[PDB]
RNA sequence: AUGCCUGAAUAGGGUGAAGCCAGAGGAAACUCUGGUGGAGGCUCGCGAAUUUGGGUAUAGUAGCAAAUAUUCAAAUGAGAACUUUGAA
């Protein structure tokens, strides 16, 4: 009965860890990309 | 040997390069995983070679001339294996 509870808040948890180091990496790498289509054009 | 002008042709199978997308590891650089993409001194059926037209430069013996399967009936004709029609 608890057991579900314990099993799905960690994996929610884990879930929202997760999502927020690829958001960074993604966001990092979408300013990079951004940039340089910027700079490239001359 | 090296060319020039105007045309034809430069096919197919397999593999799967840069670049890109979504993920995971790392502070970046980067490295793996899946997809996408469709590139090449990639493969498959000092030397040699490097498709093609037109134009234009520097003893009656050997044997039967070799491309397989012919058959039946009728017509023509002096004469039919070889011509013609039908059937196989």
């Amino acid at each position: 009965e608890e057991e579900q509870i314990e099993k799905d808040l960690q994996g929610l948890q884990e879930k929202q860890r997760l999502n927020v180091k690829r958001e960074r990496r993604r966001k990092n790498e979408m300013k990079q990309k951004e940039l340089q289509r910027m700079q490239m054009n001359m």
